[PDB]
C-alpha cells in the first residue's frame, strides 16, 4: 500500500519528507502544526499538476473542471457558491426520506439471504446502495441497482475506477473498455439532464436538490460540457467513499463483538424497532457516530489532499522550493504513535465524550474552504444505512476473506467483505 510507505518515511525521516506521489514529485508534511496552516486559509489553494490527470482520463474526459478538480480559487468559489444551496440543513432535512427508503430495501435483500451459509458480497450490496442513495437525492433518478437492475451502468462505473487506477499509478482491451465507459457515465449525465430539462419545460415543479445547483451554476454557458464535469463529480464522489467508508466499517466490526453489544443497545435505545428513522434521532446516535469516526482513522477512503507551495518557504525547519505540491494525509497521521495512542487498535472511545478531539491529526473530510461539501450527506446516510444493519442483522466474515486495504482510486477493503448473515 503506497500510503503505508509514505507512513514508513514520516516516521523515519520526520515531518518534511520529499516523495514521488503519482509519477510526480511533492513534499509530505505531518506536523499538525503545518495541518492547520496550510488548510486552513484561501492563500494556499490546490495544485492543478496533481488532479490535472482525473480532470481528462486515457484520452477522455471525465471530471474536468468540477467541484473538486477546479484548483483556481475564482473558479471554485463561484461554483462553491451555487452548489451550496442543495447541502442546506432543509436540503438535507428532505433527503432523509431517501436514506430511509434504501436502507430498508438494502436490509430486507440482506434478510432473505440470512441462513448463516449464502456468502454475500458487501463491498457490492453497499456500493449498490450508496449509489441508489446519491442517484435519487441528488438527480430524482431511480437506478435500483440493489433491486438487480441498471448492470451495464455499474460495470462502466468499475471500470472507470480501475481507469483511474491505472491511470495515476503507473493493456489494450483495457483501454478500450475504459474509453468506452466515461463516454457511458456522461451519456447518462446528458439524459439525466434532457429529463429534468424536459421536466422543466412541460410545467412541472420539480424538488430543489444537487441537480438543480449544478444547472443553475452553469446558467447562460455555451455547452453542457462543464455541466457533465458536475454530474460526473457528484455521481461519483456522492456515492464510492461512502460505499468503502460503509465496507470498511462492516468488515472491522465483524472482529470487534463488544462494540457491537454497544451499538445494538444504542439502536435499541433511540430508534428501537421503528423502521423510519427521524432526522432528531441521528444526532442521539452518539457512539454510532463515534465508531464510524474510528473507523475513518483507520481507513480514510480519501486519504488526504494537495496544496501548492508557490514560493519557497521553511517549513518546521526544512526549506522547500517553490512550484512544489505539499502531500496532506489522514491516513498517514493516524497511524503514527505520536498522534493517537496505541494508533493500530480499534478504539471508539479516542472520539468519546470529553476525549480532546484530535488536533489537526485527523481530517477524513479534509478540513478549511477545500473541505468536503457532502460531509453531513455522507454521515447522514452512513448512520441510516448503518443503524438499520444494526437493527436487524448479524454479520459473520466469511474465513479467508483479508483485513487489509487496497490504494485503488481511492482506499478501500482489500477483500470484497464477503460474509454469511443471520437476524439478530
Ligand atoms: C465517507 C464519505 C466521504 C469522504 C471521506 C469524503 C472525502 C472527501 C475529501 C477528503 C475531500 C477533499 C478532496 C480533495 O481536497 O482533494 C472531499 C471533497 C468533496 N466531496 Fe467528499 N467525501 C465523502 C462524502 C461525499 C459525498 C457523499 C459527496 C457528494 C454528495 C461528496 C462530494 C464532494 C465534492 C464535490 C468535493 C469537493 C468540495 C469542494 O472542494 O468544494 N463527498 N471529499
Ligand atoms: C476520493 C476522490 C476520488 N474518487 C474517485 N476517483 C478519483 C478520486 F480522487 C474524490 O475526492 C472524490 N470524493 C470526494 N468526496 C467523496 N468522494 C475525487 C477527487 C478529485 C477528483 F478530481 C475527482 C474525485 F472524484
Amino acid at each position: 500500500v503506497l500510503q503505508d510507505v509514505f507512513l514508513d518515511w514520516a516516521k523515519k525521516y520526520g515531518p518534511v519528507v520529499r516523495v514521488n506521489v503519482f509519477h510526480k514529485t511533492s513534499v509530505i508534511v505531518t506536523s499538525p502544526e503545518s495541518v492547520k496552516k496550510f488548510l486552513m486559509s484561501t492563500k494556499y489553494n490546490k495544485d492543478s499538476k496533481m488532479y490535472r490527470a482525473l480532470q481528462t482520463v486515457f484520452g477522455e474526459r471525465l471530471f474536468g473542471q468540477g467541484l473538486v478538480s477546479e484548483c483556481n480559487y475564482e473558479r471554485w468559489h463561484k461554483q462553491r457558491r451555487v452548489i451550496d444551496l442543495a447541502f442546506s440543513r432543509s436540503s438535507l432535512v428532505s433527503l432523509m426520506e431517501t436514506f430511509n427508503e434504501k436502507a430498508e430495501q438494502l436490509v430486507e435483500i440482506l434478510e432473505a439471504k440470512a441462513d448463516g451459509q449464502t456468502p454475500v458480497s458487501m463491498q457490492d450490496m453497499l456500493t449498490y446502495t450508496a449509489m441508489d442513495i446519491l442517484a435519487k437525492a441528488a438527480f430524482g433518478m431511480e437506478t435500483s441497482m440493489l433491486l438487480g437492475a441498471q448492470k451495464p451502468l455499474s460495470q462502466a462505473v468499475k471500470l472507470m475506477l480501475e481507469g483511474i487506477t491505472a491511470s495515476r499509478n503507473t493493456k489494450r482491451k483495457q483501454l478500450r473498455e475504459v474509453r468506452e465507459s466515461i463516454r457511458f457515465l456522461r451519456q447518462v449525465g446528458r439524459d439525466w439532464v434532457q429529463r429534468r430539462r424536459e421536466a422543466l419545460k412541460r410545467g412541472e415543479e420539480v424538488p430543489a436538490d444537487i441537480l438543480t445547483q449544478i444547472l443553475k451554476a452553469e446558467e447562460g454557458a455555451q455547452d453542457d460540457e462543464g455541466l457533465l464535469d458536475n454530474f460526473v463529480t457528484f455521481f461519483i464522489a456522492g456515492h464510492e467513499t461512502s460505499a468503502n467508508h460503509l465496507a470498511f466499517t462492516v468488515m472491522e466490526l465483524s472482529r470487534q463483538p463488544e462494540i457491537v453489544a454497544r451499538l445494538q443497545a444504542e439502536v435499541d435505545e433511540v430508534i428501537g424497532s421503528k423502521r423510519y428513522l427521524d432526522f432528531e434521532d441521528l444526532g442521539r446516535l452518539q457512539y454510532l457516530s463515534q465508531v464510524l469516526k474510528e473507523s475513518l482513522r483507520l481507513y480514510p477512503p480519501a486519504w488526504g489532499t494537495f496544496r501548492l507551495l508557490e514560493e519557497e518557504t521553511l517549513i518546521d525547519g526544512v526549506r522547500v522550493p517553490g512550484n512544489t505540491p505539499l502531500l496532506f494525509s489522514t491516513y498517514v497521521m493516524g497511524r503514527m504513535d505520536t498522534y493517537f495512542e496505541d494508533p493500530l487498535t480499534f478504539n471508539p472511545d479516542r472520539f468519546g465524550p470529553g476525549a480532546p478531539k484530535p488536533r489537526f491529526t485527523y481530517f477524513p473530510f479534509s478540513l478549511g474552504h477545500r473541505s468536503c461539501i457532502g460531509q453531513q450527506f455522507a454521515q447522514m446516510e452512513v448512520k441510516v444505512v448503518m443503524a438499520k444493519l444494526l437493527q436487524r442483522l448479524e454479520f459473520r466474515l466469511v474465513p479467508g476473506q483479508r483485513f487489509g486495504l487496497q490504494e485503488q482510486a481511492t482506499l478501500k477493503p482489500l477483500d470484497p467483505v464477503l460474509c454469511t448473515l443471520r437476524p439478530r
